[PDB]
């Protein structure tokens, strides 16, 4: 048997695989922070009929220690089809099962976005009628930040951005752009013709990809958490977020939605701006008829969440935050589980890329009910 991690998003270090009912493995810190969770590895040369037991021994560790309880591995024959496997977390670390079915299987803490995957989903984008390339940033390491524009109207007067993983351990969160794009393909979609025709949106799948590149959870390659680079973005150390602030200077915005993934919480939430000091009754009243159009609509709900900031309390570090109080817009920091979305069980599979691309295609929905609002 042997373990390796050689691959894009891979993260592993094999602290011993030479007996199958205990496989020791460790996760990899990010390449400059201390912040690790994320892993994803390949196994081969499995032997049949034998259950084979892992650990990853130092999960006690991890950034979010305590989101290991009540978390199912993710697994994957082909690397098309994820399921999940049984899972207990003690002092020992993050344990889980499986008799393979093949002699190759691999692991990951959620069903990964590769950077190949990433050229194809731009590609296909650019195919879409009235999506363009209206920008390209570069990431500390030289890769690109694409910022699509989606225009089918001239006298669209209404700019809504999207952007999505700024933390790269956090996959869910271009699976939902994947989502959200390719119901662009659709051919009479009346919601988004009406959305269309009074705005243009503003997509960024992936926010940060060397990181995701990487194996990394929190920080891009400079070790900066982008989420909280907002207030004092730098174009050397966070040129990802440098790049998008500059974008948003030039055309303007009316709405803005951060997409992530929470380790603790099995529940779709919204996060707001009820903490900025710029929080006015008209973004209150606007939050309050976003939530309650997307939970009409999609897997969302609005029972659990982060703890709300005191009234002016808000960290203006932060995307979401800065965005809205910056261009007075509805902004929200839109949070998938790594978990499952408990309100929906689906144990076999968990949360999925399925259904981060299914949320993308109801949030769009919830933005076309919304349109004459925002302004
Ligand atoms: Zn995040």
């Amino acid at each position: 048997m042997q373990i390796r991690a050689d691959f894009d998003s891979g993260n592993i270090q094999v602290i011993d695989a030479s007996d199958p009912r205990r496989i020791r493995l460790a996760i990899r810190p990010d390449l400059a922070s201390q912040h690790f969770q994320w892993f994803h590895f390949k196994v081969e040369g499995m032997a049949p009929a034998t259950e084979h037991c892992f650990t990853l021994v130092n999960a006690g560790q991890s950034a979010y220690s305590h989101a290991w309880s009540g978390y199912q591995a993710v697994a994957s024959y082909d690397g098309e089809r994820w399921f999940r496997v049984p899972s207990q977390y003690d002092a020992d670390g993050l344990h889980f099962q499986l008799e393979p079915e093949e002699s190759e299987v691999r692991f990951a803490y959620f069903e990964p976005y590769s950077r190949e995957r990433h050229a194809r989903l731009v590609e296909r984008a650019l195919g879409i009628e009235g999506v363009e390339r209206l920008a390209v940033g570069t990431s500390v390491q030289g890769r690109d930040i694409e910022l699509l524009r989606v225009r089918r109207h001239p006298d669209s007067h209404l700019k809504l951005w999207v952007i999505a993983q700024q933390h790269p351990g956090e996959h869910m969160a271009e699976w939902f752009m994947e989502g959200l794009i390719e119901r662009l393909q659709r051919p009479d979609d009346t919601e988004m013709q009406r959305l269309l025709e009074k705005a243009d949106l503003y997509l960024v799948p992936n926010m940060n990809p060397d990181g995701a590149f990487h194996g990394n959870l929190r920080t891009n390659a400079a070790g900066q958490d982008l989420n909280r680079a907002w207030l004092e973005p730098s174009a050397e150390r966070s040129p990802e977020v440098w790049f998008v602030q500059q974008e948003m200077k030039r055309h303007g915005v009316d709405l803005f939605l951060d997409i992530h993934g929470d380790e603790e919480i099995p529940h779709v939430f919204a996060a707001g701006c009820e903490g900025n000091p710029g929080y006015t009754p008209r973004l209150e009243r606007l939050e309050q008829r976003f939530r309650e159009e997307l939970m009409a609509r999609g897997e969302f709900q609005i029972r659990h969440g982060y703890p709300r900031s005191a009234p002016g309390q808000a960290n203006l570090a932060l995307a979401c935050n800065f965005v809205g109080q910056t261009y007075d817009c509805l902004a929200f920091t839109i949070e998938m589980p790594f978990k499952d979305h408990d309100d929906n069980p689906e144990p076999g599979t968990g949360w999925s890329g399925a259904r981060s691309k299914r949320l993308g295609q109801d949030v769009l929905s919830t933005l076309a009910v919304l349109v004459d609002e925002l302004r």
